């Protein structure tokens, strides 16, 4: 087939003819982007790939970053989906690309993902991941990169050249590069670019958009239930540089030169073994090696950035699940577990928000307990469980989201925001955690479209839906349909009435302020008690 042969500037490429029930989609997966950060490229910066002889084999996805395999619930699908799907490597600097069969003769709008996995972890070849009905239903063109995580992505010894931290951001930024350079040869417009990104994919998409060489590698974006000003996606130089060191110890080295020399000694598992070790507390929703103000890749810290950033010309899709936390209070809050209904007691509670809102004062647990507490019914398991995933949604994701979106819309974006409140019928977590966070990943790529899967008809459906407005967004910023002429079915939102709509089953349905009252907590009160 001659659609499967794409020159790019490095050398020739052969790719692989994927199926849908739709029709059928060219694939070129594991395209070598960078060289091999290894040995002596541990902690460095990515360089790019180098032009290569005859034609690399594009027809299978590549390694997966060395990193973290989670091991709470053997073998349950919930977790295992998320899990490493092919072997590790740090040779792992790898792109995919998915464009229409045929391929596109007038170049379209480029889709590029960032995977989540606070991080630490994630691949661009997990299953849920699959771009081919994403571009055979809308036919743009889908790129997504693997980036290093965990202490290879963002183990920092702040102004070292050894270390000097977000070498994983670089990654994302040399893969958008790579975008700009070579996505015409697949028939993609390198002028239409929008990321999208989930978790710690949104939180990095939020950090191209604050970073000057990174913002004129794409024109739009979409944050998924996460922002750059979270709690969890940054750290200060002194805690990074202290991470770093007690990594360091933990592994037995020994000057920040001789430090780095010996940490590039140690085989990657040696190092991930460790990684968790070095967070200072018990914690939900905290993760150990995290993107640094280093006053480079970031200048300032994001929430500086974001307050005083002029965003005329962008637009922006930003949203949330309906229960942000669920997911993250089994992994370590007392009395939740998976296989119960985690009906916890107010001593659990109690208990729980201390992991939930890690490292704060006593004086700041109380106004978050007081807040969150019904004080008519101070003992209630329903309403306890309830509060708690709402302490942790709120606070990491919905709060920084809401605040992130105000100050866009007021300072020239055009932003439009959701929540997305439909639980999949194949959802293999129990019915407490409700729509837990990472599960519109599925519907927004199309995944109900897959014959070997047992989704409903309506889902099908309703990931269609969900496919057109994410396509109508990278084709002209605006999810409705564009020959409208009609006030927007979906309105843009704005700081002051904050309209957004919810995805589900139903038609779309407008509502106002992103959880209004737990966030002026958060991102107002809360700040000026402790003032
Ligand atoms: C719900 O479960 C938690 C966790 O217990 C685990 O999951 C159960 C379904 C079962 O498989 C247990 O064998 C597991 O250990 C319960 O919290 C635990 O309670 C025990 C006392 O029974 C205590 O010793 C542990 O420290 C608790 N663990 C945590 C993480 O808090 C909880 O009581 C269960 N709720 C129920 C049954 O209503």
């Amino acid at each position: 087939d001659a659609e499967l042969l794409v020159t790019v500037r490095g050398g020739r490429l052969r790719g692989i003819r994927l199926k849908t029930p739709g029709g059928p989609v060219s694939a070129f997966l594991g395209i070598p982007f960078a060289e091999p950060p290894m040995g002596p490229r541990r902690f460095l910066p990515p360089e790019p790939k180098q032009p290569w002889s005859g034609v690399v084999d594009a027809t299978t996805f590549q390694s997966v970053c060395y990193q973290y395999v989670d091991t709470l619930y053997p073998g349950f699908e919930g977790t295992e989906m998320w899990n490493p799907n092919r072997e590790l490597s740090e040779d792992c600097l790898y792109l995919n690309v998915w464009t229409p069969y045929p391929r596109p003769t007038s170049p379209t709008p480029v889709l590029v993902w960032i995977y989540g996995g606070g991080f630490y972890s994630g691949a661009s070849s997990l299953d849920v991941y699959d771009g081919r009905f994403l571009v055979q239903a809308e036919r743009t063109v889908l790129v997504s990169m693997n980036y290093r995580v965990g202490a290879f992505g963002f183990l920092a010894l702040p102004g070292s050249r050894e270390a000097p931290g977000n070498v994983g951001l670089l990654d994302q930024r040399l893969a958008l590069q790579w975008v700009q350079e070579n996505v015409a040869a697949f028939g993609g417009d390198p002028t239409s670019v929008t990321l999208f990104g989930e978790s710690a994919g949104a939180a990095s998409v939020g950090m191209h958009l604050l970073s000057p060489p990174s913002r004129g590698l794409f024109h739009r974006a979409v944050l998924q239930s996460g922002a750059p000003n979270g709690p969890w996606a940054t750290v200060g130089m002194g805690e990074a540089r202290r991470r770093a060191t007690q990594l360091a110890h933990l592994v037995g080295c020994p000057n920040d030169t001789e430090l780095v020399a010996c940490l590039r000694t140690r085989p990657a598992q040696v190092l991930v073994n460790h990684e968790w070790h070095v967070l200072p507390q018990e914690s939900v929703f905290r993760f150990s090696f995290v993107p640094v103000v280093d006053g480079d890749f970031l200048s300032d810290t994001p929430e500086a950035l974001i307050n005083a950033g002029d965003f005329h010309g962008l637009q922006v899709l930003v949203g949330v699940v309906k229960d942000e936390g669920s997911y993250f209070l089994v992994y370590g809050a007392p009395g939740f577990s998976k296989d119960n209904e985690s009906l916890i007691s107010r001593a659990e509670f109690l208990a729980g928000v201390r992991v939930g809102v890690p490292q704060v004062s006593d004086l700041a647990a109380e106004a978050v307990v007081r807040h969150y507490t019904d004080w008519l019914h101070p003992e209630d398991p329903a309403r306890l469980r309830e509060a708690l995933s709402d302490v942790v949604g709120d606070h990491n994701v919905v709060c920084p989201v809401a605040q992130l979106a105000g100050r866009l819309a007021a300072q020239g974006a055009r932003v439009y925001a959701y929540v997305f409140e439909h639980r999949a019928s194949t959802l293999s977590w129990p019915l407490w955690m409700g729509v837990p966070h990472g599960y519109e990943i599925e519907f927004i790529f199309g995944i109900p479209l897959d014959p070997s899967r047992n989704y409903t008809a309506e889902e099908k459906i309703f990931a269609q839906r969900l496919m057109r407005y994410w396509a109508n967004f990278a084709r002209t910023g605006d999810p409705n349909e564009p020959r409208d002429p009609k006030a927007p079915q979906w309105p843009p939102y704005t700081a002051g009435a904050q309209q957004y709509v919810s995805l589900d089953l139903r038609p779309l349905e407008v509502r106002r302020g992103l959880r209004a009252q737990a966030c002026a907590f958060w991102n107002r009160k809360l700040p000026k008690l402790l003032s």
